[PDB]
């Protein structure tokens, strides 16, 4: 603090209280501004250990409603809260180093990392790493160039802008004219919730809104969902996927389930289908807008990472960890969300217990002799016996546009419910509300959702 | 031209509210622009009688009284646009919007040229309601268009917070004493009316309100220079309020500088002579981070174009002359409204509107009468011929805001004066004024669900959004 460094603007600290110049509480390197650095943020003890965060990203991003921006059911501004708004909270002082991570120093013991606004290392005791994963390609051709990724705010701007220009471009032409259907098809390739939840919303949005002031157009706008397996949303059991899709059809959307991607062109996409009756054919879709919500990958720094530790050196998915959370082959280093290959499944309930855990099972490390100074590494947890990590799973939910949401809930596994109909829809809201972070974000979702009710939504390209 | 397809001004859009007559049925108006002029004009226009075209680039309609608050995002630079569309979606007949602009003005050949700046490229008009505006004015003083920000439109908008927010980023990274840290820190509006005011003010509550919260160290050394030719601040009030005015406003820590004229605006700092009372040419360079001006609204080239295309407008300064009917001195088919039009009237909102819903009476009038049933002797001859009455102006108010959290204002119409004053009192009535004066059941909540959303927490300033 004071000084000059080697990242971003944003880099901030909060004088709270004050240092002692040559200090002694250890300090935890947060990596990612997200679900899990995030929650792991709001439970640490800031008073203990002191705390620097390291991410290129200065706000935190709501995924859950990420999709139902690009249509203006959701501003931007609404569903993200800057960092700074949690560490202010925190009791003792924290830092944003306000930049990206690019090479992790187990060895060395620091984290070398660089900014898009700038060979700088960063000190740390012990290493929290959050930063996520990216999307999957598969390296199926040209999704990259022609595609949309739904995974941060650009992306919601990015979308809109693309569709819009389409809907403009495509207004121009007459109706017998196909090369403007084609500018009015949409494919959405990845049928688990995000996609889905896309899909839906662009229907919700065709219908509610747009067909008002063009309808010509609003006909003529094709919706595809695009999915390898058997159903959508396979987390949720057969009964609902059934229905949700059903429903998916009822509000319009051309379903293509069993279906890969083979390759993407600018203007359709090639697609085969594999068969009941054991036969794979083939399509050839066209589509104006593509929007690619489909699996992960782990970013380079973290697979960088599984070279230069041994045990990580088969380390496919992500970073692989213990059940304290913690990267087998190192100890001062912690991986979790989805960065963190958990044999768990990647989302956000997933990585937000293992951050709360993580907390505790860190604040919990405070009263401790051995801990003071510095062989195997778990050991040390299993002897005060610390709980190792246990996934109390609880449910998955799911959008599906024009008003309507399958759900399940549990807790262990009871099943409190599983509906999903307007009842469900209208609890769905209720819940993300309630799994908000901040406040700000909360009341803004709050009004969006009001001003919606009793007007249209904003779909600006400006904006 | 028309029938279907075209290239210019991708918005263009049509809305079939009845059924079209090809060999067609209706005088055809043209309307130029999206602002108060041309969407005042639209409310109230029987469509039925009339078909409608709209020439605007821009396809919403801007409530300019709000727009100083956006930058700061104390309102959403959303919550105060409205697409043309909504607007057509009220209006009974069949309406049109090309989302290109009026290059050129053929009053003869009755056409009015259109490139987008997305695509003869010319449209046909039997009546032409010319509502572009007036844009802002450097007085050819220099770099202004380089260096400055005006504070027009929405990107006016989004541009400044950039500016100043990025500004705060490179300063927070610096030594407190770096001075230059320091003049990073300095914002510079040029002009005193009461958007200039405004904007010196929002930004203020910002760094007051907003700013401190959690960068305190820096709020303490931004610096907001408010420059000013005349005399005193907000000049079209009583002397007590525009004193009060500079008054209250130099309480929120607000350095204002009265008969100053900027003469050149240099990259980091702006050349200002000052000149005084006793007669004093004066100087002083004060150095800015951020360049906001406020000042002046000088005529477009299409208006100016037409200038030339006639003879009577050739030596009018302030636009297009116009007899008490709103039509052009010099043409018939023709009529200008608010900015773009020379009046004798303010240049300001309010004068437009009125300006544009007479005329939108008159052509009610109009529907009725046999000789404008041709046309499809001189301009003026037939608005006598059926006693029209002229134009006439009952100018209701004026307003401003100003202090982190005050403001004044006058609401009396047609030489009875209603209220006038200062302090929260009268803070809290330019809210209920300004969202009754908002043309949107939308806007105004938006701006409303804004300033509750406001009142909880601080304001967004995000760079990027
Ligand atoms: C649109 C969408 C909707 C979703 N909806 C749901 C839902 O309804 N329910 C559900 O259970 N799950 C949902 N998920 C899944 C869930 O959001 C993710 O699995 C979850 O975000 C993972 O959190 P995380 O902390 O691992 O990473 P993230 O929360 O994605 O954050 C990663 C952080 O690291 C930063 N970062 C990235 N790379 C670096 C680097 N090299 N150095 C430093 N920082 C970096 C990022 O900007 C970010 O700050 C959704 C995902 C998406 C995209
Ligand atoms: C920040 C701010 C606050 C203000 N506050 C007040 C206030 O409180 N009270 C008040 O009385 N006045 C106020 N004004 C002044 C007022 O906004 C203008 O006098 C008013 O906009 C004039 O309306 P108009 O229709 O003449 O022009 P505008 O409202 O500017 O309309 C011009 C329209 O034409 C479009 N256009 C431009 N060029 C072309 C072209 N070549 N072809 C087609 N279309 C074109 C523009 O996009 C716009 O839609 C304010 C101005 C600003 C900038
Ligand atoms: C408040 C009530 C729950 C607290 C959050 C628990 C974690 C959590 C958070 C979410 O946002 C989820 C979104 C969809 C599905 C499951 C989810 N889970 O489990
Ligand atoms: C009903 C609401 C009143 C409508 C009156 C319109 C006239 C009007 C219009 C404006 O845009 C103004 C901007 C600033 C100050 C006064 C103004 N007035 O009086
Ligand atoms: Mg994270
Ligand atoms: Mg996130
Ligand atoms: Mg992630
Ligand atoms: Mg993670
Ligand atoms: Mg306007
Ligand atoms: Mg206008
Ligand atoms: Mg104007
Ligand atoms: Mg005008």
């Amino acid at each position: 603090g004071v000084e000059n460094s080697g990242a971003g603007p944003t880099s901030f600290k909060t004088m709270k209280v004050i240092d002692p110049q040559h200090s002694d509480k250890p300090n935890v390197l947060i990596l990612g501004s997200g679900w899990g650095a995030i929650s792991f943020l709001k439970h640490i003890d800031t008073k203990k250990y002191n705390v620097s965060i390291i991410s290129p990203r200065s706000y935190f991003l709501f995924t859950p409603l990420l999709p139902s921006a690009p249509v203006g059911t959701v501003d931007e501004k609404s569903i993200i809260e800057p960092i700074v708004n949690f560490a202010l909270k925190k009791k003792g002082n924290v830092t944003y180093y306000e930049a990206e991570a690019t090479s992790i120093n187990p060895d060395r013991n620091t984290v070398t990392i660089k900014s898009l606004s700038a060979p700088a290392e960063i000190k740390y005791d012990y290493l929290i790493s959050a930063v996520g994963a990216e999307p999957n390609t598969f390296g199926i051709p040209g999704v990259t160039d022609y595609g949309h990724f739904l995974k941060e705010i650009p992306n919601s701007l990015e979308i809109r802008r693309t569709f819009a220009a389409n809907l403009e471009k495509a207004n121009l032409l007459p109706k017998g004219d196909p090369e403007r259907r084609r500018l009015l098809s949409i494919v959405v390739v990845g049928g688990g919730p995000t996609g889905v939840e896309a899909a839906g919303e662009l229907q919700d949005y065709v219908h509610q809104d747009l067909r008002k002031f063009l309808p010509a157009l609003a006909e003529e706008v094709q919706i595809h969902l695009v999915e390898a397996l058997p159903i959508v949303l396979n987390m949720f059991e057969k009964k609902l996927s059934s229905y949700a899709q059903s429903h998916l059809e009822n509000t319009s959307i051309k379903v293509h389930l069993r279906t890969a991607v083979a390759k993407v062109e600018e203007k359709q996409l090639l697609a085969k289908t594999k068969h009941e009756d054991g036969k794979i054919t083939e399509e050839t879709i066209p589509y104006g807008t593509l929007i690619w919500a489909t699996g992960n990958k782990a970013r380079p720094v973290i697979t960088d990472l599984f070279k230069k530790i041994p045990e990580q050196n088969s380390s496919k998915r992500g970073l692989a960890v213990n059940d304290f959370l913690q990267v087998k082959g190192s100890n001062n280093i912690f991986a979790i969300g989805d960065n963190a290959f958990a044999g768990l499944p990647p989302t956000a309930q997933v990585a937000h217990q293992e951050a709360e855990y993580l907390a505790k099972n860190f604040d919990k490390m405070a009263q401790i002799p051995n801990f003071q100074k510095n062989d195997k590494i778990d050991l040390l947890f299993e002897e005060n016996n610390f709980k190792p990590f246990k996934y109390n799973d609880l449910g998955a939910l799911a959008y599906l546009g024009s008003e309507r949401a399958i759900a399940t809930i549990r807790s262990g596994k009871r099943t409190f419910y599983t509906g999903g109909g307007l009842m469900t829809f209208y609890l769905w809201r209720i819940l993300y509300l309630s799994m908000i972070l901040s406040a700000r974000s909360r009341l803004k979702v709050f009004f969006d959702w009001i001003k919606l009710a009793f007007f249209k939504r904003d779909f600006f390209k400006g904006l």
